[PDB]
């Protein structure tokens, strides 16, 4: 009894796929921020992002499958081979990525419930909430890049963001 | 005049791809170690090095190449195919590995020398010294898989190690 | 045994010079940025690395000459009979200077490692090291020059930064 | 109205110049009491001289032209070729340069007074002041050294009255 | 890789040796100095210093032998059989062998280098600094006993030197 | 009257000598149990033993000697040309040699008497307590070894051992 679902394995080592090849994206597109564009407060916002998709994204999947029974699998593949031109089209493709990101979730999700892996669509729920909230912050910043055309005026609007402390919404945060 | 050396650009995006995919095998070593091998505080030790790769081993080259206009690459590829039969035998490939470390940042001081790059031979030091602290950290577990036999008692010992306040030696901390 | 290499007294004897004829350049540029340029923080930038230049970039020579057998010399000639147009030509002038800062700094360098001064280069890494600390801090007022029109919107930016707890950064700080 | 006097402009680029030099003057002067005659404390003494030279004396110029409209030069020339004997007599040389600055300032203020500077005479009595009071520290020291032949005990008398507490006089400090 | 080198090897325990047997003549200068010179305080500051030679010049080595591959020695041969006549002659021969340590220094400085064992020029760096250090604080003395004949006004100089809260320079402390 | 004898400071400065020499073998025996037994506790254990021999117990002796009219020698002499076999071997002969030096402390003792030499008797006092009581710390960890054949249970045992607030005994600490 209580045999793990090798399909929620598979998707679920996607997923840790996923998000460790996000980090990395986002750590050098964090670089690219500051260095080429001038953003060093949109390099701290997608630098935190890095650390999160590096970090708790991941890790949870591997206490998970500690857990279960599930294996871990390690194959890892990116490259930054081009660069987007200017820093609003950089956020907006952190966001591409987020929305992506979404319906992935939503796929395990709807698997779990197929598989009758309870135990699977509950710790799913993280994602399919860190999903929505971390597509919001990306937005946020977003809006500011059609709301002014001056650099500095987005960059303390960010940074003003970043350096709140960050207070959980009751259902998303 | 103080034009970027691109070969020691190429050394150190090199040591950052280096450092990346350490820290994402040395993620599954530590899951592989509790959960196959029984020790969850070796899993631990191993995290806590996963994370100074994946995090400052990494942070400082990119922050030295904002610095002087030395272009940052991303390169990464790495699959766990094969893991070490018991743990002796993983925390000895942890150790390999941080040995190989001493030799490459060895070479990037050696090339700064050679390139008349002084503050690359500089920002070499730290890594200099974290080569050999982070060979120590690791040769003091390694030290007590042959210092006993049962796997708690080292467990024990482990734990104690990573909870310990890390106070810094004065040259090598 | 232990004699003094001129060589180095005298290069450092010259860059006594350059440290204290960049601060009296400095001071006339923080003036020029309040009283012609209207920007006041961009004044306090200049008069705070003015500062450093008259103050520790000189007394570091000083207390290693006393400490070695090495003479110090006090030959000074500065006039200040151009000032830039604009405040961003200003700061890029600024950055011109701090750069040859670096050049003549890794000629320090090169010759201690020559002529075998080891006490010699330990004291030059203080400086090998603030080069690119100050150029850093330049280029990112520099930015900002290229980041708005607005000159209120980068004095504000720069306010901030003066108003900074100065935190160190690892290497570089 | 109100338009700047020239000669009060060029009478105070004239102090400021002074300050400056002499502020470069006492740094060597300093060194050499510490590094040839074995005075640390006279040193600090005429260090801190230094800096009030090259710090307070010279900023309030450059604060007050922003104020007024009047010109800012920056015209450095300074060579020390030639030191004093022995330490009384390096003490007693700043003593001579202190009464000159007395007699420089008396001047600023005897022209306000005939040019009907009402502002430039108020501003000058910050000088009128400190001229009086930076005479009496420097005669406090010479007096020392007709006081007694042991070096160190003049060295630790002038110890204690670096490390006082500066309590300002009424009328002078 | 990463092997340690032989000579470095003997080098630095030929500096242990060094180390040892100049804090055991200074424990016995620091007995004459008061025992025989009367000066309680000269001996005071000369056991400071036969506990740093005895204790972390010494600590440093084991540790970083321990770290690498290396090995240490232990042939200790000292007599003191010949006493200086007098307390300054005491200083300054003390001054000597200090002066003399850094000569030593730098040629582990420059084996470093050219055995390219970047580790271990690292480690030396502690060493091309206290030599100067340790110089530095010596020389304070000596100059003492140039500048007064009464040795308990030397005495009292020294105590406060002793009695001071050691605070670190920024290159050298 | 009170003239010192001559046979009493002949057996102290020879207690010195064996201090000495003990705390040097010490402190490579401690070096020894850490880099080549892998027993790091044990090597402080040993550690803080070579700097009560090097310390203290040579300190008394000098301090006696500067009041009575005594004379130091200090003439060492001491090479480590054979290590123990393993660790039961190292403290087991640390035991030998702290024994060795009760035997040396009650030959002084009764030379005082027989000298009537009572500010001698009392002086030695503190010895023959501390020789026991060092005997007393030394044997208590040789029992260890007979008690278990984990080195890493002995070695948790000794670092609870170390870590101890150490409370004298009425007696004996
Ligand atoms: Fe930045
Ligand atoms: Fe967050
Ligand atoms: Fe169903
Ligand atoms: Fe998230
Ligand atoms: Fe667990
Ligand atoms: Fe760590
Ligand atoms: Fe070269
Ligand atoms: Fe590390
Ligand atoms: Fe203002
Ligand atoms: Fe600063
Ligand atoms: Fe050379
Ligand atoms: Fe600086
Ligand atoms: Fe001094
Ligand atoms: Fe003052
Ligand atoms: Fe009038
Ligand atoms: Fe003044
Ligand atoms: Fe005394
Ligand atoms: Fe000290
Ligand atoms: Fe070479
Ligand atoms: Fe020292
Ligand atoms: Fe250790
Ligand atoms: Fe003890
Ligand atoms: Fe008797
Ligand atoms: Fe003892
Ligand atoms: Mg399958
Ligand atoms: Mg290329
Ligand atoms: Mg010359
Ligand atoms: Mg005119
Ligand atoms: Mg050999
Ligand atoms: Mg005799």
């Amino acid at each position: 009894i209580m045999q793990k679902s090798n399909k929620i394995n598979d998707a679920l080592n996607q997923h840790y796929k996923l998000n460790v090849e996000l980090g990395l994206v986002y750590a050098h597109y964090a670089h690219v921020a500051d260095d080429e564009f001038d953003m060093p407060y949109l390099g701290k916002f997608i630098q935190h992002l890095s650390e999160d998709k590096l970090g708790v994204h991941k890790e949870y999947i591997s206490d998970y499958f500690k857990r279960n029974g599930m294996k871990l699998k390690t194959d890892v593949s990116v490259a930054v081979k081009s660069i987007p031109s200017d820093a609003k089209a950089l956020i907006q493709e952190v966001y591409a990525r987020e929305n992506e990101v979404r319906d992935h979730v939503k796929a395990i999700a709807k698997l779990a419930l197929a598989e009758d892996d309870y135990e699977s669509f509950y710790f799913i729920q993280w994602y399919v909430r860190d999903g929505l909230k971390d597509l919001t912050e990306v937005d946020d910043v977003v809006k500011l890049f059609n709301s002014s055309n001056d650099k500095l005026i987005i960059e303390a609007t960010i940074k003003a963001m970043v350096e709140k402390e960050e207070s959980e919404h009751e259902i998303w945060g």
